[PDB]
């Protein structure tokens, strides 16, 4: 399948070169997979989600996304126009309030929720969780992310936007999950992207167009935007039967575009998420 005039990040993820504008992918499109977006919520009524998104949990007075961030990330995972895995099932878990803030205890509870809740969902092709969030190092936050991964969920987490070593942030620093840095449309490490040995992969993160609340769209930047590219890529590959939740991060690293990013600090992987789709 070919989507013309796609957001640059989608085109990037199916290309061996920067500078193109068509996204190419297998029509299976993540059907039969599930992605949990653990964030500020998802505006499930957005036409871009086509009835494939729903809120399954909130820790606040509403499950509505009053911020936009979770909706944007969910759109990069699975919206019809802005998404990597255009037929996946999207599940919103609102651990972040409408200001985009959340206590670590809430975030941990949300991760343990997803590990159990997947057993209440139909995801025959497998389950992914996208965590575009983080704070300072916490062993308990890392452990929760490790449990979620261990439970059979492909966990993708933002490296963080501090232009610093991700070793000092959680859940970024949890080794067993997939820690995602950000790149721009010219294949530079994004200016704000964290780096370090703990990164597994980079995805598009600067100037990413996606869904927003009020049935809208906008472009924003962050490792928060790179993460759902990788989460959607995992769901797509799992639907194709090419990998599993336990092995998807490794598979993505194995099959990445290698050595093509600039301003990657010595000791950080130079690997850019790539679907290796050939028609
Ligand atoms: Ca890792």
């Amino acid at each position: 399948a070919a989507q013309t005039n796609a957001p640059w990040g989608l085109a990037r993820i199916s290309s061996t070169s920067p500078g193109t504008s068509t996204y190419y992918y297998d029509e299976s499109a993540g059907q039969g997979s599930c992605v949990y977006v653990i964030d500020t919520g998802i505006e499930a009524s957005h036409p871009e989600f086509e009835g494939r998104a729903q809120m399954v949990k909130t820790y606040y007075y509403s499950s509505r996304d009053g911020n936009g961030h979770g909706t944007h990330c969910a759109g990069t995972v699975g919206s019809r126009t802005y998404g990597v895995a255009k037929k996946t099932q999207l599940f919103g878990v609102k651990v972040l309030d409408d200001n985009g803030s959340g206590q670590y205890s809430t975030i941990i509870a949300g991760m343990d929720f997803v590990a159990s809740d997947k057993n209440n969902r139909n995801c025959p092709k497998g389950v992914v969780a996208s965590l575009s969030l983080g704070g300072g190092y916490s062993s308990s936050v890392n452990s929760a992310a490790a449990r979620l991964q261990s439970s059979g969920v492909m966990v993708a987490v933002a490296a963080g936007n501090n232009n610093a070593d991700a070793r000092n942030y959680s859940p970024a620093s949890e080794p067993s999950v997939c820690t995602v840095g950000a790149s721009d449309r010219y294949d530079r490490r994004s200016s704000f992207s964290n780096y370090g040995s703990v990164l597994d992969i980079f995805g598009p993160g600067t100037d990413i167009l996606s869904t927003w609340i009020g049935g809208s769209t906008r472009s924003i930047s962050g490792t928060s935007m790179a993460t759902p590219h990788v989460a959607g890529l995992a769901a797509y590959l799992m639907t194709l039967g090419k990998t599993t939740a336990a092995s998807a991060c490794r598979y993505i690293a194995d099959t990445a575009n290698k050595g093509d990013l600039s301003n990657i600090p010595f000791g950080t992987v130079n690997l850019l998420a790539y679907n290796n789709y050939q028609a």
